[PDB]
């Protein structure tokens, strides 16, 4: 039967809380792990043996084996970065990290030897305020939000794990958008990005009937009578691809989105309030719940998605460490 893990990554303790989610949105604490840092990006490899974290002051990535039965974490290795791990990601194959820093201005690539970080391979200066780092569908394209530059970079990503710009070497948002995360559709069609300045969306589609990358569709994310500081953070699809969520710090707000059935059109279905300042969140694998935490509330709480238009139902409220603000869920039988 399914079983899920899910973590929350708290800087300010660092702290790691490790929790069980069952059917019924339930979590029980499993563990508390103590990082030697304030952990902030994470994400598990593909073949679900390691979670890799990100941590500072000491910039360096941390690997951390994950218990196949409970998804309890045990450090395994630790390799040293250039910059602030604003971002962390790897291709689909696991053999390689990738970066993003926002301080540094760049992206990096880290060599896997068999699971564990060795180094790093190559890095692309000059992405002022990069914000993340993410891999096509076919693991040959990195696209690369650059927030200050108000633009996404393409990178081809060889054998090697080099990065080489594109023609175009990138896509450009609004001005003063600042692109900060995004996600692809399960199609393989569509990428969704997320703007921080301006709390916006856009629907970026692959390749449109003329072979270019182009975006095709752009919505404001907040209620329509919000006029306060935008500050959008993060955002992510649900796996049937049918809806799509992002949130605002300011408005401490999860705005939910319907999918078209082509994922080409999305539609505001409504607004949910959540924990106080969300920088971070994410949903399960069945796609029935959201957790979301709360970076002024020290506090996570899960929704279970409901119907077509996907609205959230408070489920539970859970403590974890002191300025949460990174979620993730691991799935395994």
């Amino acid at each position: 039967s399914l079983k899920q893990t899910v973590y929350i990554a708290s800087p300010e303790s660092q702290q790691i809380h490790v929790w069980n989610l069952n059917h019924e949105g339930a979590l029980t604490l499993t563990q508390v792990v103590d990082v030697p840092g304030q952990v902030q990006p994470m994400v598990v490899s593909p073949d679900k043996r390691y979670l890799y974290v990100g941590v500072r002051p000491e910039f360096r990535v941390l690997a951390y084996r994950i218990a196949p039965d409970d998804g309890a974490l045990t450090f395994a290795a630790e390799s040293a970065l250039p910059g602030s791990l604003t971002h962390i990601s790897t291709d689909h194959q696991g053999q390689f990290v990738f970066v993003g820093s926002y301080n540094a201005g760049n992206v990096s690539v880290t060599r896997l030897e068999d699971g564990l970080p060795v180094g790093v391979v190559d890095v692309v200066e000059g992405l002022d305020g990069c914000h993340s780092a993410n891999i096509s569908p076919d693991n040959r394209t990195l696209w690369v939000p650059a927030l200050k530059q108000d633009r996404i970079c393409l990178f081809t990503v060889s054998d090697d794990g080099h990065l080489v710009a594109q023609d175009p070497a990138e896509v450009t948002t609004v001005e003063g958008a600042g692109p900060r995360h995004m996600v692809f559709h399960p199609n393989e069609q569509y990428a969704y990005c997320v703007n921080e300045l301006n709390s916006s969306v856009d629907v970026w589609e692959l390749k449109d009937p003329h072979g270019n990358i182009e975006c095709v569709q752009t919505l404001d994310m907040m209620p329509e009578n919000f006029s306060d500081t935008r500050w959008a953070a993060d955002i992510h699809i649900t796996p049937d691809g049918r809806h799509l969520y992002a949130c605002d710090r300011t408005a401490s707000l999860i705005t939910v989105f319907s999918v078209s059935e082509d994922g080409s059109v999305l539609s505001k279905e409504g607004f949910q309030p959540t924990e106080t300042q969300p920088r971070g969140f994410n949903v399960d694998h069945s796609g029935k719940y959201l957790i979301a935490a709360g970076q002024k509330s020290h506090h996570i709480s899960v929704y279970e998605i409901v119907g077509e238009q996907g609205l959230l139902h408070e489920k539970g409220r859970y403590a974890v460490g002191q300025g949460p603000m990174w979620v993730v869920v691991n799935a395994h039988e």
